[PDB]
């Protein structure tokens, strides 16, 4: 529309959301993945994940301070996807591909799942 | 770096943050601007504004649920900048330019201030 577009604004916001997370500022949830914990902002989690969207949009689960992921979710894969959520950068490699794809399916991250598929299809 | 770049991810996150705001989901602050109120997410406000960054990063003001802006801040200009924060789209026109620039200066939004300046310089 008529409005002036700032092509760098969305990435600048995300960069500052990542800094808040690295500074533990206004984080409101702890995600427990086996023997590891990850603090995050529910608004970001919802924005990036069908699983977290379906949890927090429900008034019954909205005020939860702790989420325990299913015991078979690997912390490595969760960490890679949480970083992705806050950076737009996906660290796919040969040693993590299966763990990441499986974690993205669980988190309901369709674009990441399809990218994990293009990766297997390539080289 | 080595990581896969998702060029649409940052704008998709922002779009979903705007939907949360339009759905009054996980908003944690009310900004009072004269006879008007605006609900928002403190994390977004901090990410876009030097004024809100300096408020909420301070442990003494972090848990505030209401912010009353100075009585001379016009609600029109604040509304335009809040929409910008959540969309990357800036609605600058002839009838609002002065109000928007003055509000951006108060909110400490340097890129918007400099853009308001390029606008006066142009046409
Ligand atoms: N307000 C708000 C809000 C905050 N996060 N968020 C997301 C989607 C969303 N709104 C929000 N939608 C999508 C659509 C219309 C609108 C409803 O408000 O509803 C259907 C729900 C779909 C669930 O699946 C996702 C939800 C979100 C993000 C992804 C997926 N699924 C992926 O495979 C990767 C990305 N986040
Ligand atoms: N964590 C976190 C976090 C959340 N929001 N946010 C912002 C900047 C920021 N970190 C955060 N910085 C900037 C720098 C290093 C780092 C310190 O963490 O510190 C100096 C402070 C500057 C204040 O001015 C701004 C602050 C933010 C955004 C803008 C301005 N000033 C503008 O004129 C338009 C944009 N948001
Ligand atoms: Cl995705
Ligand atoms: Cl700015």
């Amino acid at each position: 529309d008529s409005q002036i577009q700032f092509t760098r604004h969305a990435s600048d916001v995300l960069l500052n959301l990542n800094r808040l997370r690295s500074r533990d500022i206004l984080t409101d949830v702890v995600i427990v993945v086996s023997r590891e914990q990850f603090r995050a902002h529910k608004t970001v989690l919802m924005a990036c994940s069908g699983l977290f969207y379906s949890i927090f949009t429900d008034q019954l689960k909205r005020n939860l301070s702790v989420i325990n992921l299913d015991p078979e979710i690997n912390p490595e894969g969760f960490n890679i996807l949480l970083d992705f959520m806050y950076t737009s950068r996906l660290n796919l490699r040969e040693g993590n591909i299966m763990a990441v794809m499986a974690t993205a399916m669980y988190l309901q991250m369709e674009h990441v799942v399809d990218t994990c598929r293009k990766f297997i299809k390539a080289s």
